[PDB]
């Protein structure tokens, strides 16, 4: 069509590899290009930790507030959160909000110790649904996006499936729901990414990824004025291991699909 003839030009322009998929829950109709291709995830699988934590919740009514001590070993590359309260705690809920909002990587890696593994956070996956996604590492190796490599990768259309069923879905309780799409509004990591191709009017929760290979992924609920919403997940990775990220990529595949 129309739409991914102008994606294809795009990905032919930037020198790299694009996927995109598009859910307008208005009809359920799909657009998708490459969206049967793996592409690593990078700190796009934070979401899923937080949703996996979240459906604990659901029967472990006091699990967020259930403080976890934040060490100098559990450190990793990039703490701005949790580096602020080293030797001090954080609550379950203040770690997912880091990890989702900041993307904080000690605090996805609290997430992952919770559900027991990256086997834990794959079994969330599966119980939902998706068997697709699969996460095999922690932060911050789970980044290293070679090319071939299936572990910590997904697909985008099985990503934005995923996506409409945790927060539009019921995939979730509504409480738990609710928190997911507060969390995911709040982020602050997305001003350049699907955000910046999009009508400044248009309300977007998001959540980001970046890694090696030039790696630049975004994912979002795009609740659009008196309009269903939309979800649309804009995966991207580059030849070259020390690639510049290309977050311009992203808006420019969120505008033409706007254009739509
Ligand atoms: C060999 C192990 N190894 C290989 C790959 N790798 C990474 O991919 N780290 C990445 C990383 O730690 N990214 C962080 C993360 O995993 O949420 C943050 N998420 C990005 C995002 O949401 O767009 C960020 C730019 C806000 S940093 C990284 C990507 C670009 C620039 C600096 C760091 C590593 O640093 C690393 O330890």
């Amino acid at each position: 069509s129309a739409v991914q003839q102008k994606l294809a030009a795009l990905e032919k322009s930037s020198g790299g590899r694009l996927g995109v998929a598009l859910i307008d829950t208005a009809d359920n109709t799909q657009v998708l290009y490459r969206g049967d291709e793996r592409f690593p995830m990078c700190s796009t699988s934070k979401v899923m930790a937080a949703a996996a934590v979240l459906k604990q919740s659901e029967t472990q009514k006091q699990l967020l507030n259930q403080p976890v001590e934040i060490k100098p070993a559990d450190l990793v590359n990039y703490n701005p959160i949790a580096e602020k309260h080293v030797n001090g705690t954080m609550t379950l809920a203040e770690l997912s909000a880091a990890a989702l909002q900041y993307s904080d990587n000690t605090a996805m890696n609290k997430l992952i110790a919770q559900l027991g593994g990256p086997g834990g956070v794959t079994a969330f996956a599966r119980a939902i649904g998706d068997e697709t996604f699969r996460l095999d590492r922690t932060e911050p190796t789970l980044n290293t996006a070679i090319p071939g490599d299936p572990r910590d990768t997904t697909t985008p259309r099985a990503m934005a499936q995923t996506l409409r069923q945790l927060t539009l879905g019921h995939a979730l309780g509504e409480t738990q729901r609710a928190q997911l799409v507060t969390w995911l509004k709040g982020n602050t990591t997305g001003a350049a990414s699907i955000r910046a191709g999009l009508p400044t009017s248009w309300t977007v929760g998001d959540k980001t990824g970046s890694g090696d290979y030039g790696t630049t992924n975004d994912i979002a609920v795009i609740w659009p004025q008196g309009r269903a919403p939309l979800v649309l997940v804009t995966y991207f990775t580059q030849p070259q291991q020390n690639a510049e990220s290309r977050r311009d990529v992203l808006a420019s595949a969120a505008r033409i699909i706007a254009e739509g």
